[PDB]
């Protein structure tokens, strides 16, 4: 699939840089024709077939195809796609409250955690209902619309690892951030929606405690801990946390994906269900 090949600068003015990663940079922009503001994600294309720098066309097209399908209050909205020889440029909904990661750097109550978590679950429920696994859920990929309100609204971003799961599982060596990946990712096993539910359990543990359940001193230790389900609720962090909150996490941090809570289970779990 080919994208708009007019110069993006003919239609948008960029401003503040919002973030950057290994193959991408995100810049605030303003559409000239409407004055409406967006985030422009410039994704570096692979320059040769056998190269390791940049993102392969197949991966870019998969991300774009997924983004075009989704319209939900808790998932980012793709506005337009441009491309040139060097980049594909996603024009994306502007979310100005920063990463949930950075907000957390500023521990939550269970109410504040569940207010965030319920929106994450609603967004993931939407994705999983479309058989979309995100595969990269973590606080860095949860953006807040406005971080200066009591109950910030959030949107899931960064679908660069997301896959349609139309056969129940994908076997592709998808692999995200060690602290958040499920054991099946660590072990290079077939992957499905269940891996997102593990990541939600990790997120929930962090939200409630400010601590990462599997984090080791090195990436290999983290991955080894994940595969061994080597975590515990440290009393120093969880002494005032309800047993039901711990129960929620414990039913997500389950090695066997078939025994892990699904997104529907998580919404019916007594800690979440009204
Ligand atoms: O700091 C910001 C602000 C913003 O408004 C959007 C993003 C990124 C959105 C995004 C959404 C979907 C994707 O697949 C993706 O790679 C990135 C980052």
């Amino acid at each position: 699939t080919v994208f708009r090949q007019e110069n993006v600068d003919d239609y948008y003015d960029t401003g503040e840089e919002l973030g950057s990663g290994q193959f991408a940079v995100v810049k605030k922009c303003r559409e000239k024709s409407t004055g409406l503001q967006y985030a422009a994600k410039f994704i570096k294309k692979r320059r040769t077939k056998s190269s390791r720098r940049g993102v392969s066309r197949e991966d870019i097209e998969r991300e774009v195809s997924i983004l075009k399908e989704i319209q939900h209050p808790n998932v980012i909205t793709l506005h337009e796609v441009y491309e040139n020889k060097t980049d594909v440029i996603l024009i994306l909904e502007l979310v100005a409250g920063g990463e949930l990661f950075d907000f957390l750097a500023e521990s939550l109550t269970e109410e504040e955690a569940t207010e965030f978590l319920k929106q994450i679950l609603n967004g993931v429920y939407y994705l999983h209902s479309l058989q979309i696994a995100h595969f990269d859920l973590k606080p860095e990929n949860i953006m807040l619309l406005d971080r200066n309100v009591p109950k910030p609204r959030i949107k899931i971003i960064d679908f660069g690892l997301a896959h349609k799961i139309d056969f129940g599982n994908e076997f592709k060596n998808i692999f995200g951030t060690p602290e958040f990946v499920a054991p099946e990712i660590v072990n290079y096993e077939p992957l499905g929606l269940e891996a997102d539910m593990w990541s939600i359990g990790v997120i929930t543990y962090i939200l409630l405690s400010g601590a990462s359940p599997f984090l080791g001193d090195t990436k290999q230790e983290t991955l080894a801990n994940v595969s061994a389900v080597n975590y515990e609720f440290e009393d120093e962090y969880f002494s005032n946390t309800s047993a039901l909150a711990k129960d929620f996490i414990r039913r997500l941090l389950v090695k066997d994906p078939k025994k892990r809570m699904t997104i529907q289970d998580s919404l019916q779990h007594p800690w979440i269900k009204p």
